[PDB]
């Protein structure tokens, strides 16, 4: 049947359904099911939407809607046919913590803040993942989203990818690192990325590297993905670590040389990251740009470590006081609009590197800080960064 809140009704939904309204806007609606039932026996009492680009500039969140005597939590909104990210549900049996019907945006990032923590990935919908702003997000993208290069037709890769687990002896512990080819032989260019675990596992990057590479948009390459072990790994050792690109050149690289070679040549050698993983990237090209050639920095954390409008970056300064240089890199630039106070340390970045202005693409896209957005770029600034290689 399809009664609205029945089992049977419930398994035709997977994830959010949407009604077009005119050329540039979507009526998007979203379900939730309580494990618990009618408002009776449930002990929720709100269910709040968090969508990455939208909800954290408004002003004012509204909770989902129980139809009564069914365990069905229902919210609509609008977006441009052209939007895709991410978002994510809360519910909550505290009912306080958006009580007062203003607010203000400092009693706001308080309140999100606080209940984030709980959020939860949409359930039915069947692509889902751990966020950029560390809580379990589901997918979205109106029909009209900007393609992004590869993700439209995967191709099954020839030999998948081997999983080591690399023991640093500098860093003193062990992580997972995914060794993965897209071509025989011949001088392949190395690619290394950050949060391999995110890119080998939650959006495995394989079938899109491979149809890029048939379709000859990439070389035949060899690709490192570094597992960060967790979020204070992360935050050790991805902004600024020095002894963590020690390691990577000293003791892993030598290894996946072995294991699968790859040329020698900075200028075509890359490192990706996104986030701390750009900021990494980019530090990684500055004090060794004789094995690192090309940069591909998404949303970027160049802020880093003083969070918000406060002082310029750590990195921003250290070029400031004309420190280290950034000396025969080719690089990729992004941010997207949407995200906007990582954009602006992006933009204080771009103007503290006058000299290399040329040989920097720079781009701003309709992104917010996030995975299903940062995966097309990816794509993309790999393409770029390759120019070259196509002479």
């Amino acid at each position: 049947a399809l009664k609205v809140g029945s089992e049977s009704w419930w398994q035709s939904k997977h994830g959010p359904e949407w009604q077009r309204l005119n050329d540039e806007m979507f009526e998007v609606t979203f379900w939730w099911r309580d494990p618990q039932g009618s408002e009776e026996y449930s002990t929720i009492k709100r269910v709040w939407v968090y969508i990455t680009g939208v909800t954290d500039h408004h002003q004012q969140p509204q909770s989902m809607q129980r139809i009564a005597g069914t365990d069905v939590w229902q919210w609509t909104t609008q977006l441009n046919a052209n939007w895709r990210g991410s978002y994510c549900f809360i519910p909550t049996e505290r009912d306080d913590i958006f009580s007062a019907p203003s607010p203000d945006r400092l009693e706001l990032r308080e309140g999100w803040r606080k209940l984030l923590p709980q959020a939860i990935a949409d359930p039915l919908n069947p692509q889902s993942w751990k966020g950029g702003l560390g809580h379990a997000v589901s997918a979205l993208e109106m029909p009209q989203a900007p393609l992004q290069p590869g993700w439209d037709c995967p191709q099954a890769p020839e030999i998948p990818a081997k999983e080591i687990i690399w023991k640093s002896e500098r860093l003193k512990n062990s992580r997972r690192v995914w060794i993965f080819t897209t071509g025989d032989v011949t001088e392949r260019p190395l690619a290394v990325l950050l949060d391999g675990e995110f890119w080998a596992q939650s959006m495995p990057v394989w079938p899109v590297l491979t149809s890029l590479t048939h379709r000859q948009q990439l070389p035949p390459a060899v690709y490192v993905l570094i597992d960060a072990i967790d979020t204070t790994h992360r935050a050790h050792e991805l902004p600024c670590n020095a002894d963590f690109w020690l390691a990577v050149q000293q003791e892993l690289l030598p290894l996946v040389k072995v294991i699968a070679p790859f040329s020698d040549r900075a200028d075509r050698t890359v490192v990706a990251g996104q986030s701390f993983g750009g900021l990494s990237a980019l530090y990684a090209g500055l004090h060794w740009p004789e094995r690192f050639g090309c940069v591909l920095s998404q949303s970027g954390s160049y802020w880093w470590p003083h969070r918000g409008g406060q002082q310029e970056g750590v990195l921003l300064e250290k070029l400031k006081a004309g420190e280290v240089s950034a000396e025969g890199l080719r690089i990729v630039l992004e941010a997207g609009i949407r995200e906007p106070m990582i954009m602006r340390a992006n933009q204080a970045l771009y103007a503290q590197l006058h000299p290399i202005k040329e040989s920097i693409f720079w781009r701003q896209v309709d992104g917010g800080h996030d995975a299903l957005c940062w995966r097309g770029g990816l794509m993309q600034g790999l393409i770029d960064l390759w120019q070259p290689l196509f002479h």
